[PDB]
């Protein structure tokens, strides 16, 4: 197979369920090299966030700059952005590299709970950003968050906010409940375990890592999906923390 | 294969090549979980670091505790420790959760080429960290800023610079030219590619992976070295860089 780079520009978790240790693992489980550039740094864990610690918005630029102007990235996988001048950053160096491939997960709250918000980035992020992702993949609330819209209460609401998702620039959106939102149209889309942790940005980082190697979004949602439930199958077989445990991203190898 | 997690404290690397990307990868590669501390944030490239990003080492000691307080460790491998402040604090919590199956790779220098060494740091190093490491892989010039004297002249001062190092607390030493020192005794031990960016990172974080799995130290060198050469065997089928390139961690897979 031809040999595919992916890019994720997101947070960093120490248990290695989520952020961008889960994003990295998913990109090698899918046959990508993966490239990171880190946003955020969190002491976080099986049980929660224990605390955060922020990064100079210049040093993502640094990070985006190292990345961007020596390896070739295909796909790129968007995670925690945690303020106005990341968001800023990182749009505008995917505007100048015209960086395509883009999967952005909405982490706009938190695992333990509590939402990572930034009213003034939300604004710069659906203005800055949106215009330049190729899928996004929010749930619900987010979703609301992001059109400052009421929580979708029927399907004609849910529907109706993945149509305005897309006027808004992104290529397509993948409505979590799931509906996979297209210029052409919509399209519809099981756990048996409690070990979920790092779900969302592995299903995300899965779906750039996978984007290349088909023909449309439906198709490599498709697949992703398969995979991520192959490894929710298999979560219980690890023994990593005492909360709420990773999914097996290598279920396919050991 | 019983469940084997491993933790790596280490530098980033954002093109994915060396520190915490490389180890992370190499654990999934070699079937270990992964779980990683970051000490040190740099805007790394293929063609060299572009600059270095330091963290507080509170957030480094937050970081451990993060991990060590809800996951078991079973092998870890140690790349920059950047200041004194770091390996105090690394030293301080490898010794509170009695962490084995150490392995410390010696970054006192820098791949674009510089001598990361604080003074204050590497003699910290030699008196806190040495006496908790299961193995320690050094290549000549830093085996001798670790003892502080000349540089190796002949096989006799090269086998005499193990010995001393084993003296200090270290469990096993592996002098890279490659000499395995042992209380039992040594043991000896062809890379036709120009892209070895990460190799050092690789090799220990290998070794790490694979302890658990045999019976010794030189059983374990032998088939991490053995792996490592068939990375390097297909570091050219990847097109990542302008520069130096990586070695291709998941040869085996895809
Ligand atoms: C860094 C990071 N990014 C995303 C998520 C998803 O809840 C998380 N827990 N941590
Ligand atoms: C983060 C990091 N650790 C170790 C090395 C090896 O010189 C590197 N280039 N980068």
């Amino acid at each position: 197979m031809q040999r595919i780079n992916a890019l994720t520009i997101a947070g960093t978790d120490p248990s290695g369920g989520a952020g961008i240790q889960a994003d990295l693992k998913t990109f090698s489980a899918l046959g990508a090299y993966g490239c990171s550039v880190i946003t955020a740094l969190v002491a976080e864990n099986t049980c929660g966030v224990q605390s955060v610690y922020r990064i100079e918005p210049d040093f993502v630029a640094a990070q985006l700059d190292s990345v961007f102007s020596d390896v070739r990235i295909d796909t790129t996988k968007i995670g925690m952005l945690a303020e106005t001048d990341i968001v800023e950053a990182v749009a505008e160096r995917l505007q100048r590299h015209h960086v395509r491939n883009v999967v952005l997960d909405t982490v706009m709250l938190a695992k333990s709970g509590d939402p990572l918000l930034s009213p003034s980035a939300i604004e710069t992020l659906r203005v800055r950003l949106l215009p330049q992702v190729s899928l996004i993949t929010p749930n619900l609330p987010e979703a609301a968050a992001l059109l400052d819209a009421p929580h979708a209460r029927t399907e004609q609401e849910m529907l109706a906010q993945g149509r305005a998702l897309l006027a808004m620039g992104c290529e397509a959106v993948l409505m979590k409940g799931d509906w996979l939102f297209t210029r052409e149209g919509e399209q519809r889309f099981r756990v048996n375990t409690k070990n979920t942790h790092g779900t969302g940005c592995t299903l995300s980082a899965a779906l750039a890592a996978l984007r290349p190697r088909h023909r449309s979004w439906g198709e490599t949602v498709n697949e992703a999906k398969a995979w991520l439930s192959a490894a929710l199958a298999q979560a219980d077989t690890l023994e990593v923390g005492k909360g709420i445990g990773p999914v097996h991203h290598f279920h396919a190898w050991w």
